[PDB]
């Protein structure tokens, strides 16, 4: 069925966790037609700013996220840093997210994959999308599975993000193919380019909401509202089920 | 609105090929009645990589070979000038003028265009920024333009490579009806020209524009991105359905 | 001899190109090691803005420009933008200029070519360093003998150009090259660059030059101050001398 | 001040070839007194494209090798690390702490490397405008860094191509020292290795990073970037020859 992976950029409290996913477990009821993946950061490790808001540590993390499972039943997904991160977060996470700027840390990769658990590559803002098949033999080799790789725009100029859609049917060639619909724009270009993605074809979709995006401690300007999630999902479901007519063979 | 669909051979390198092409397109304008089709071709390639590729056999001969098309068939014409003088002739033809890509900031180019009373269709530049379109629009508009449109076709990426930034799509639909040029949004300076054609009509724009030939391996330019003409049909009813499940979510501008 | 092609951007009166013209005489007069072209346009006719400052049309121009090759015996340069234009201004320009976004533009070189006067394209935002190839070769078929490519930046993003020198020796398989050190930054840049122009290798450089840049109709931005000349060109002669013992052959 | 000279060969491959390569910037040590050199090898290739490509012999390896390299020829070290853990063991024989492009802005490696008080280079990552190196600078002074070099290594510009924008140079100088990484920047993810040095010394840098083998064709990395140790020694002495001439005219941060 169709991924949506969604949830508040940073563990800003497990309380934050909780009621959002509330809202997932919700539409997780809704549509029964999407498998529904709750994410959250346990730490931001890659701010631009010593100053910024980085989270409350692994420990506390992994905690809330493992509150959010029990009390919801959802699958959990969390990235991680260094290999040492892998073990421990394994323990909660079904799938174990891998930041872009570290697609190419061999170590990481085979760490996560060692796990067991499924992994989700972003794409670096540095790599071609052909480029990503080597991504997935790293992760094949360590023992993967489950493997995705997430769309998440490519460096255009300087502090700028282009998703060349192109990149859907190349990648769909060696892994599911998701498609971040957040930071692929880092907000009135949120909703367009989901339904893009979708329209080309992909196996699911990356969302980061938050009940008050402006009062979030990290992507702010970018999160979207939890109050809009559900038109989306609806309207994706929708484009996907007309437009799968003509998605191309592998 | 009416759907707009511009489609034609690349290059007018016959007056049978025109009418082989029109054909077909009028029998899809009688079954797409939903859609405004516009038959388009180029009179002239006059800015070809090389000196020995293909141009045309003029302006003249391009003229009568587009009027016998809209006579013909009875459909909107649409084709592309290079330098001011070719407004005027071109105008007793053309419905919508089109403007090349390089030349969306000459300025003589688009108060030619734009003084005819005809439509102009401006494709932007691989250069230009989706905001810097704002202006193209206002000087159209200075010219006299009352019927204006902005092409997407690609922005420079690299070397030999055009990535579409579909951001465009509604940063420009602020100040001009906007067309996607499926066919040389994918040339690098087809396996991508059907996915990224859905991503536009989903995103949302006004028409499409499609280079089209009945045997493509035999064209005299673009020969590696235009599409079949018998493929013809089945984009258009594809990005119809794709349009009519997505436009109910289409932002206002 | 070493290329440097200075002058006011725009022709904003005879006035201004005698004032200039003065002090390129007198550089001239200092560097006979330098072969100075006198460059001014008598209309901008790519301006994003149609409520900008275009020019007083090309009769006005070709005659305040012919005033300065008689007043001066300085050689001459210009930009034509349609094929019309080339004949007339062939009567005073020694080296007819090829705007960058009409590099591709046949007739536009052909034309150029027909009046057997030299011919300097500067090359497309868009085009690739080995597609100048195909320039030079127009050119030459249109009977042009003195061919120069001009170097003034690639697109980089949006709003942003920036200037990959491995172009430089690139194009010199073909043609002269020559370094525009103005709308390659397009003012902290364009003396860093220029000297990286000299190291790497080149035939020539092109800058504007105007009394007082902040008062141009053109170019306000990036124009060098007049009295700032003498000096980079001092610099780069002396750069040029010692770096010159390694550029590359052919 | 004295211009920095990085080079040696890009891994450890063995421990024979660091004391070939040591003994050459030893030699050009002696020659060239007003450059300060420093020796480079990595201990561990952790993101090569490939999982079946080299990668090196372990850290515990590498360390031993490098410091015999300091210890048989006296000259400074540095070497890049990975994961934080990495930071303490290298400071052992590292003079400067190398940050990888990738990690450049991965906080707790740069802070791992700050507080062992050895110097700290950071690769400037591809994906990285040159204005934002200053909050690379801010975290590491932070974490106690008190020696800061950035080092310019192209920017992604299209796909499989790297572009140096020169621009760089001055803007990142307002904040620490930088350094030009001649092989990595022409890089696709050797004929423009010399010219490209030659534009980075005239525009002005503090240093210059060189990757160099005995015999590059049968490198286990970057076979097609490392220059030839023969070469050297001629690069070094024509960029202390341009830096001279050009010196009088750096501009003032």
């Amino acid at each position: 069925k169709f991924l949506v992976i969604a949830g508040p950029c940073a563990i800003e409290s497990e309380e934050l966790l909780l009621k959002v996913g509330e809202e997932i477990k919700r539409l997780s009821e809704k549509f029964k037609e999407v498998e529904f993946v709750f994410k959250s950061s346990f730490d931001k490790a890659n701010r631009s700013s010593i100053h910024s808001f980085r989270g409350h540590g692994l420990e506390y993390g992994v905690k809330a996220l493992r509150k959010v499972k029990e009390e919801f039943g959802l699958k959990i997904t969390t990235d991680i840093h260094e290999s040492w991160q892998a073990e421990p977060v394994a323990e909660v996470a079904d799938i174990i997210q891998i930041p872009a700027f570290l697609c190419r840390q061999t170590d990481l990769l085979l760490a996560a994959a060692k796990t067991g658990r499924a992994v989700n590559v972003k794409k670096g803002q540095f790599l071609a999308p052909w480029d990503t098949k080597n991504v997935v033999e790293k992760l094949k080799f360590g023992g993967a599975k489950e493997i995705y790789l997430t769309e998440r725009g490519t460096t255009f100029g300087y502090n700028n993000l282009v998703v060349d859609f192109r990149s859907l049917p190349i990648m769909k060639q060696w892994a599911k193919v998701i498609y971040d619909a957040t930071h692929s724009v880092q907000r009135e270009f949120i909703f367009p380019l989901i339904r893009a993605a979708v329209a080309v074809g992909c196996d699911g979709v990356f969302m980061e909401t938050h009940p008050e995006p402006e009062k979030a401690l990290s992507d702010a300007s970018t999160q979207l509202p939890l109050s809009q999630l559900e038109g989306i999902i609806e309207a994706i479901l929708e484009i996907r089920e007309v437009a799968s007519k003509y998605y191309e063979t592998i």
